[PDB]
C-alpha cells in the first residue's frame, strides 16, 4: 500500500486528538482529510470555488442557500445529509469556532440535501467563511460528553482518511476512508506522519529523502537539499507579509514610551536591512516589502502609490536617518552605553521573540537586533516555545514579535487579520491583531470592504485603511515570503509545481487546497 510521508506541524510528541474544534490541541490532520468541507477556494486562482460536500450555493436577492452533494457517506457507513450540515453551525452557535460567527444567525434545514443559511449582516465573501466550519456527523457527535474537551480517537468522517492505523507518540498513519464519495478520484491509501520538533531536526529528513510532503524552512535549499538528489524538488510561489508586531500596551513604563512613540517605530523601522534579512536569514527567498502598511508589492494595484511614496522613506533602510529621528524625538542617551533612553530618561531593552525551531524568523530577529544596536537601539532575542510566545501576545506581555501572517486573493485577508481591533479580544484569537492599536476609522473601513459591489469603492476603502495604518505605523513591515513547499518525487507523481500551478501546494493546515492536491498524487 502506498504511504504518503507528511509533515504539517512541528510536535515534541503526539497526543491523539482528532477533534476538528480544538485546533491547539488536535492533529493537523483532521480539518480537510478527515472532515471534507462544503467548498474549497482557490485562492491563487481568483478563489474560484470548487465543490465537494456542496453541489452549489446560491446568494439570495440577502443570504446564502447551500445544496448537498447526494450518495455521500460518513465513514461508518451512515449517510451525510443536510442533517449533518445543519446540526453542525448549530453546534457553534451555542458552544464557542475560531473561525467567527459574527456572520450567521440560525440554520434551516428545509431540505435534506439544501440547507437555508440566515445572515447577521450582509457579506458577499459569507462562503468563503461557512466553508471553514467543519460539518460532523450528527448520528455520533449528538452523544458526547463535552464537546470541547473531547478527544476523538476513532473519528467518524467525510474526509479521504478516516481509519487510524499506527498510533505511537513519534509517528501515525491516517488510511483511506472505507465509505470515501470520491475514492475514486484517490489514488493515495495512507497519510503517514512522524514526529519532527523543529526545523533542525526536519532537515536532516527530508535531505535524507525521507519525506514526500513538506511545508518547512529549509537553509541553503539548493546545496543541502536540491543537490542530494534529481527527486528532491520544490516550488515556491508568492505568500504573505512578515513584519515586526510591537505591543501598544506594554506594562512596563519605559519600553510603553518607547514602542507607542511613532517617531519610534519610523526609526526602529529604518535601522532594518530588509534586503540583507531576505539575503542571510531566507537565503534570497523573499521580496523587501516597503510599504508602511505591510501591503507588499504582490498587492502592487491595490496601492494608493502617493500614500506608499510618502512613508516609504521610513520603511527603507537608512541608519543614518533612523540616527537623526531619534534625536528628533527626544530618545536620548543620558547614561553613557550608546543606547538611546526614552525622552523621560529611562533606559530600556526591548525583548524580540520569535517562535522556537522556526530558524529563519529566529534568525531575522537576530539580524535585527544587530541592525538595531548600530542606531542605538538596544534590544535581545527571545525564541520560546511557540505556545508560550502566542501566548504573550494574547496576553499583552511580550515587547515586539517577529510574524507572518495569512495571505489572501485581495488585501483583506492580510488587513484584516491584522488591524480590525476586534480580533483583540475573545479568547480562541489568533496572535496577529495582538498589537492592541485601535482605530474606529480603520475597523469601519475593514467592515466594510464586502459591504458594496461597486468596485470603484471598495477601491476606495482600501486607499483608506491604507493611508490609516501607514501613517501610524502601527507595525514595522520587513519582507514579502513565500509559500515553502517540498516535494518528493521517489514515491509519487502528479505533483503541483511552476509547471503545473493548480494552487496554493503547502501541507500545512489552513490551506483547504491540500485536499485537492493530494487527490492528484498517484504511487510511483
Ligand atoms: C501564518 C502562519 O501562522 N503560518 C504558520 C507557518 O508559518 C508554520 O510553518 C513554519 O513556519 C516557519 C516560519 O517560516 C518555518 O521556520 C517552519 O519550518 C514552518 N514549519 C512547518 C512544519 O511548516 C506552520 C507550522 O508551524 O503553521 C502555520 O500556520
Ligand atoms: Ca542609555
Ligand atoms: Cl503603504
Ligand atoms: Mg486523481
Amino acid at each position: 500500500r502506498s504511504e504518503l510521508t507528511i509533515h504539517p506541524k512541528e510536535f515534541t510528541t503526539f497526543v491523539r486528538n482528532f477533534n476538528p474544534f480544538l485546533g491547539a490541541t488536535n492533529l493537523h490532520t483532521t480539518t480537510d482529510f478527515i472532515y471534507e468541507p462544503l467548498v474549497v477556494f482557490n485562492e491563487m486562482h481568483g478563489n474560484t470555488p470548487v465543490f465537494r460536500l456542496a453541489e452549489n450555493f446560491q446568494m439570495s436577492d440577502m443570504s446564502v442557500t447551500f445544496d448537498i452533494r447526494k450518495g455521500v457517506k460518513w465513514s461508518d457507513g451512515e449517510a451525510f445529509t443536510a442533517d449533518d450540515v445543519v446540526y453542525s453551525f448549530n453546534l457553534v452557535k451555542e458552544k464557542p469556532q475560531s473561525g467567527i460567527n459574527s456572520w450567521v444567525t440560525g440554520v434551516e434545514k428545509v431540505n435534506d440535501y439544501q440547507v437555508k443559511f440566515r445572515l447577521s449582516e450582509a457579506n458577499s465573501n459569507v462562503p468563503y467563511e461557512i466553508a471553514k466550519v467543519p460539518v460532523v456527523p450528527k448520528h455520533v457527535w449528538s452523544k458526547v460528553k463535552d464537546p470541547s474537551t473531547f478527544t476523538n480517537e476513532n473519528p467518524v468522517g467525510s474526509g479521504p482518511f478516516t481509519v487510524i492505523d499506527t498510533f505511537t507518540p513519534q509517528l501515525y498513519i491516517q488510511c483511506e476512508n472505507p465509505n470515501y464519495w470520491d475514492a475514486a478520484n484517490l489514488d493515495v491509501d495512507c497519510l503517514r506522519v512522524p514526529q519532527i520538533a523543529n526545523n533542525d531536526q526536519f532537515l536532516g529528513k527530508v535531505v535524507n529523502g525521507e519525506m514526500d510532503w513538506t511545508s518547512s524552512f529549509v537553509p541553503d535549499i539548493d546545496r543541502t537539499y536540491a543537490a542530494a538528489s534529481p527527486k528532491h524538488h520544490y516550488w515556491y510561489p508568492p505568500a504573505g507579509t512578515q513584519a515586526f508586531v510591537v505591543n501598544f500596551k506594554n506594562p512596563d513604563a519605559a519600553k510603553n514610551e518607547a514602542l507607542t512613540n511613532v517617531d519610534f517605530r519610523r526609526a526602529f523601522s529604518m535601522a532594518l536591512d530588509r534586503q540583507t534579512i531576505i539575503d542571510i536569514a531566507f537565503y534570497g527567498g523573499g521580496t523587501v516589502n516597503d510599504f508602511a502598511s505591510g501591503l507588499g508589492y504582490a498587492f502592487e494595484a491595490w496601492s494608493d502609490e502617493k500614500t506608499h511614496d510618502k512613508f516609504k522613506a521610513y520603511n527603507s533602510y537608512n541608519a543614518e536617518g533612523a540616527k537623526k529621528l531619534l534625536a528628533k524625538a527626544g530618545f536620548k542617551d543620558v547614561n553613557k552605553d550608546g543606547f538611546v533612553d526614552t525622552p523621560s530618561g529611562k533606559s530600556f531593552e526591548l525583548l524580540i521573540q520569535s517562535p522556537n525551531g522556526w530558524t529563519d524568523f529566529n534568525n531575522t530577529v537576530q539580524l535585527a537586533v544587530e541592525q538595531l544596536a548600530e542606531v542605538g537601539i538596544k534590544a535581545r532575542a527571545r525564541t520560546p516555545d511557540f505556545s508560550v510566545y502566542n501566548q504573550a501576545m494574547l496576553e499583552g506581555t511580550y515587547d515586539v514579535a517577529y510574524t507572518n501572517y495569512f495571505h489572501g486573493a485581495d488585501p483583506y485577508t492580510y488587513w484584516n487579520s491584522a488591524y480590525n481591533s476586534a480580533l483583540q479580544s475573545g479568547d480562541g484569537m489568533p496572535r496577529f491583531a495582538m498589537h492592541f492599536y485601535k482605530n474606529e476609522k480603520l475597523d469601519g473601513l475593514l467592515n466594510s470592504f464586502y459591504k458594496t459591489a461597486d468596485k470603484q469603492e471598495q477601491l476606495e476603502i482600501a486607499h483608506g485603511i491604507q493611508q490609516i495604518i501607514a501613517q501610524d505605523q502601527v507595525t514595522i513591515p520587513v519582507l514579502s515570503g513565500a509559500y515553502m513547499y517540498q516535494y518528493n518525487t521517489t514515491r509519487f507523481t502528479g505533483w503541483w509545481n511552476e509547471e503545473n500551478p493548480k494552487g496554493r501546494p503547502n501541507i500545512a493546515a489552513g490551506i483547504p487546497e491540500r485536499l485537492l492536491h493530494v487527490l492528484d498524487l498517484k504511487p510511483v
